[PDB]
């Protein structure tokens, strides 16, 4: 079996592990901000950011045939602050070609270019987004589950705790072709869990970056934070 | 679209909607043991007690082909305070022919006869099996998915957090045929997730009594509590 694991229980400033790009960091706290968190402490408008884990993983062998099963786990918070305008924009747990760079920001949530469905993204994403889009169920925020577009094929309703740390936890299981989702919020108690049917081998390529993303939206103040505090990946093919 | 739906806050003597079998009793402070507890506060062994909702459930319909979906949650606790033996058996929530009656004890939880599959069951139930016997898994306690066997198609190893309350969550979605499961301890933040593919008009009948079922063991003090606190359920067959 060919595996790649790795764990962040916490961030820290210069991890060789890691790709920043666009807005994100890491603060000397612990905190991978996505988006920019201004001088008042606030959350800025117009921002994308996302990280990478610096290694590709193998999620399918294109000799043989056989197909990786995968679990991602993360803490994030989102503290929406601004009374009006309406908050935006989510963020994003993401599977697809390396050598990733940041697509279009807003909506699109730093992943993917418009809202049409195009095989050729080779992308799977598990979206928490805040604003709803031409695209998008009326509730938010919602999790959504993104198979090559930003038009998610199912999505679950969930309420925010504002500012408060949510728990996801992400399992693919290859022989069933179920990916399954679960939020949780300590604070509230809440569960929230939502599964699909996904051919990873249909939809990804043999060999994947894996990362996080987080927008803010395209007017003043349609802004909230995107902060993570803990990531941790495991991936196994089988040989 | 027919649908059934029910929610136990908490439990009371005497509710209209509840059927109590075997050892099971609901306590005046709004808790249903459902294997018993004696007078000295301790769990018995050689216990088996189960509830079902009063009324059936049609998860499909004999003459259109069309299927349910449905969604059940509830908290409960497994206290084992004995240091020796080891504790014994666990607890479960099942879905099967109406008109149901306590089946074998011990390893079997109140719902099978033995350990044999056998499709004349029509029984599809979701364990929290606290006992390694020689059908199991030896990490115990388990989440299990059990299809017409009490030797689980799926199993995912879940840690006790001795005494405390866990919340469950279990939907199925009648389209992509996926059942999943999720178990939360807010004392301690773990959660833990199991997915698995039923076809649940192969494997139930089209109207099914829903319950839940509790077993202490078979030797002194091989025994804990399997108390529940609120129980909620909602099922919907397209028309
Ligand atoms: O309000 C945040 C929201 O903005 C959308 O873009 C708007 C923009 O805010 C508005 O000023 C302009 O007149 O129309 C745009 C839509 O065509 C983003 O698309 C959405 O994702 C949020 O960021
Ligand atoms: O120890 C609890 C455990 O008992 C198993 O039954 C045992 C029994 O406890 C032992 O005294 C007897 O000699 O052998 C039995 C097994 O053949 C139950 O099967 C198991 O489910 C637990 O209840
Ligand atoms: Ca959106
Ligand atoms: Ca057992
Ligand atoms: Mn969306
Ligand atoms: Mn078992």
């Amino acid at each position: 079996v060919e595996t790649i694991s790795f764990s962040f229980s916490e961030f820290e400033p210069g991890n060789d592990n890691l790709t920043l790009q666009g807005a994100a960091l890491i603060t000397q706290s612990g905190v991978l901000q996505l988006t920019k968190i201004n001088q008042n402490g606030m959350p800025a408008w117009d921002s994308t950011g996302r990280t990478l884990y610096t290694k590709p993983v193998h999620m399918w062998d294109s000799t043989t045939g056989t197909v990786a099963s995968f679990e991602t786990r993360f803490s994030f918070s989102i503290e929406q602050p601004y009374t009006r305008p309406l908050p935006a924009d989510g963020l994003v747990f993401f599977m697809g070609p390396t050598k990733s760079k940041p697509a279009q920001g807003y909506g699109y949530l730093g992943v993917f270019n418009n809202s049409k469905q195009d095989n050729s993204y080779q992308t799977l994403a598990v979206e928490f987004d805040t604003f709803s889009n031409p695209w998008d169920p009326p509730q938010v925020p919602h999790i959504g589950i993104d198979v090559n577009s930003i038009r998610s094929i199912k999505t679950q309703p969930f309420q925010l705790d504002n500012g408060q740390v949510a728990n996801v936890v992400i399992k693919y299981d290859a022989p069933s072709k179920i990916l399954h989702v679960v939020l949780v919020y300590p604070s509230s108690g809440a569960i929230y869990t939502i599964a699909e049917i996904v051919d990873v081998k249909q939809v990804l390529p043999d060999w994947v970056d894996v990362g996080l993303s987080g927008a803010t939206g395209a007017q003043r103040d349609a802004a909230e934070t995107h902060d993570v505090y803990s990531w941790s990946f495991q991936a196994s093919l089988p040989e």
